[PDB]
């Protein structure tokens, strides 16, 4: 009908790179200042993705990615600001989230954490049950919005969530999870990588991905939250993990996980996509649990 969503472009001169945050096979992510981006601040901190190569296949994909990212606006979806196509490399620019991806954040507040969390924003050490439920509730909120628009994520996981000032949790990533978290994907034939531990049996068996596959994945994200970012089926090989999912074996309740939260996970892990709890109902149950956190029983 008509061209479509228009990507805000950014002057290269209004972007000062500071240092890389991350690096991958086909990408680089930088912390940067962005001059005259928003009215209120002359400069402010941003996360800038730099595409490594500028081939016509990357240029097409990039514009499609940017159009898509520009379209999504929500309180629990990472803020996208625009691109810069004026000379190489191609750049995408997002809000900076100081606590990084939710997986890195959870591991830094685990019982097994190597150092203590810097901790001007949040208490170091394990998080409060009420905090865990606040994390889980905000991801569910971002999902409710994605499902609303018939958008299917296909790689939902704490690696692909970001944490900001005040423990704001949003859904987003810079496209580099297949590099930085390569053990989370199964190399299936050639240059297809699947996050099989977060996938339901209909996705593994029938190659089907729906809003209901996202719900299954979210169940595993809940398990990730209540284990402080542990890998699902961490003992198991990729092949072993596929056997479990396909044979109906379920992840065990985490020590930190109240049974009402475990019940939400099990609503997410129904074998039958149509028998799974809606993402709205899952969000509402978690909001309610977050407002009035259960006394998590005994560890005994």
């Amino acid at each position: 009908m008509g061209s479509g969503i228009r990507v805000h472009h950014i002057k290269r001169r209004d972007i000062v790179l500071k240092w890389e945050l991350g690096e991958g096979a086909f990408g680089k992510v930088f912390l940067a200042e962005c001059h005259n981006l928003l009215p209120e601040q002359d400069k402010m901190l941003v996360a800038v993705k730099a595409l490594k190569e500028a081939s016509e296949s990357a240029r097409q994909d990039f514009q499609r990615e940017a159009e898509l990212l520009t379209m999504l606006q929500h309180q629990h979806i990472v803020r996208f600001f625009g691109v810069c196509t004026e000379g190489r490399p191609l750049l995408m620019v997002f809000e900076y989230m100081r606590h990084r991806d939710l997986n890195r954040f959870l591991r830094s507040h685990g019982p097994d954490a190597k150092l203590l969390a810097g901790g001007e924003d949040v208490a170091p050490g394990p998080l409060g049950l009420g905090q865990l439920l606040a994390v889980a509730s905000q991801v569910a909120a971002g999902m409710v919005y994605l499902a609303g628009l018939h958008f299917v994520h296909r790689d939902l996981a704490t690696r692909n969530c970001l944490v900001g000032q005040g423990l704001v949790v949003k859904i987003g990533d810079f496209g580099m999870s297949r590099d930085i978290y390569s053990t989370d994907y199964y190399r299936v034939g050639g240059r297809t990588m699947l996050p099989i531990r977060w996938m339901p049996p209909e996705s593994i068996l029938y190659r089907k991905f729906t809003t209901e596959s996202d719900v299954w994945s979210f169940g595993v994200v809940l398990w990730e939250i209540f284990t402080y970012g542990k890998q699902p089926w961490y003992q198991l090989s990729n092949t072993e993990a596929i056997d479990c999912i396909t044979q109906g074996r379920e992840l065990e309740r985490p020590r930190a996980c109240p049974p009402e939260v475990y019940a939400i996970m099990r609503g997410c892990w129904q074998r039958e996509p149509q028998q799974r709890h809606s993402i709205k109902d899952v969000h509402a149950r978690l909001q309610a649990l977050a407002q009035a956190p259960p006394v998590y029983l005994d560890v005994l």
